[PDB]
């Protein structure tokens, strides 16, 4: 296995668990994801993801989708796999959640950003 | 079915996105044609794959993008509307990654912004 | 007065309003916000603004931050106030509002994002 | 000095300082900040910012706007305060910068996002 392929088990800062499957020759990978945090953490359950990474460069860009299972929620990440003289592999995400609003009117309210570290689990 | 992502939108930019079929996940690919980039001269048709919400009249949804032609990555996330006329719009916030040398420089990489697409 | 001085008054796509005052030697200004939208719409009141320009440019970035006078949250935008050949001045904006959390832990929560596009209130 | 008033000196994760000023009764500050990173750190100087912070909360909101003296960009921070058992104060906060652009049309690309976290020095 290549360094910074996605395949493989992650956690980042906030106790989240990511497992991303074989990565395809155009760069597409499937996944689950289970947050340590929500809006109702009662409610969590393991969710599927779906994104693409770069394949050409040694510290390749990336983004993917998480469908919650568990709220009409969605967010999305986008970062760069980076790897240390040692072989340690970070990822460095920023992403953004959106809310489901009723109305229109309200879209202003429904997102929000963040970051994330990931390394390898 | 209204906000079923599938088909040709464009945005504010004049950006155009074509959306395949959503399967029973939620899940489509499709591709995008950007208006803009770092490198115009360079643009291509390129990928997508996401995921939206399926029962809802109104869902949300995101797609990773990945450009053909550059280094980098957009992410879009947002939710599809649709009014009591039947117009949908999809209103969208994104993320822009661009690749750097060292994990030093992250700081510099993402770029955010919106759009809002509508049906072509 | 020049195209893009900051003082006056501006709509935004929400509905909102801000005047703001004189822009001092630095760039500086400060001014009061109206906003038409909130977490909680029924107690909305005018809050004070504070924020810096670049005074030089034709076409100057700016930012300032709103300490809403209703809640524990505070916004804070960004932007590049742009004129066109009629003399047309539009505030390319985005922004960030934080809301107030009570334990570190949730900090990951705390952060909107979004744009707004300002012009200037006729007459 | 009460927790969390942000007069003082401050320090970040990229090892940027800034120098908060008295903080007046409604809540408003001054400074200088001085970033260890720009898009070229042979040009960088020292740099005023000017914010607003809420007094009463014991973990205070708060926002700044830095005006850069050695480019066309401005950036904005916006946080909170928190202060653990032992009274360390850190300041959780997410950004944009401003870039310059020539045209109205090009927008899109001008707006980066991100974090820092600030511990007093
Ligand atoms: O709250 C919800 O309804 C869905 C879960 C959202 C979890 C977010 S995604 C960004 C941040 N990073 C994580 O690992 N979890 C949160
Ligand atoms: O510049 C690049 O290297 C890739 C193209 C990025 C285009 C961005 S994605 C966000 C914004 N919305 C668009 O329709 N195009 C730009
Ligand atoms: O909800 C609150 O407690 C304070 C008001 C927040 C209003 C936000 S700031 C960003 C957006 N633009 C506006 O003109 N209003 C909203
Ligand atoms: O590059 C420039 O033209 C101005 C300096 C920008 C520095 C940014 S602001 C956000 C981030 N946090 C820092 O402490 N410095 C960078």
């Amino acid at each position: 296995a290549r360094k910074c392929s996605l395949t493989g088990e992650w956690d980042n800062d906030l106790g989240s668990i990511m497992t991303i499957g074989a990565v395809n020759d155009n760069g597409e990978f499937d996944g689950t994801y289970i947050t340590a945090v929500a809006d109702n953490p009662g409610n969590i359950t393991l969710s599927p993801l779906l994104g693409i990474q770069h394949k050409r460069a040694s510290q390749p860009t990336f983004g993917f989708t998480v469908h919650w299972n568990f709220s009409e929620s969605t967010s999305v990440f986008v970062g760069q796999c980076f790897v240390d003289r040692s072989g340690k592999e970070v990822l460095k995400t920023k992403w953004l959640q959106r809310l489901a609003v009723d109305d229109i009117s309200d879209d202003w309210i429904a997102t929000r950003v963040g970051n994330n570290d990931f390394t390898r689990q």
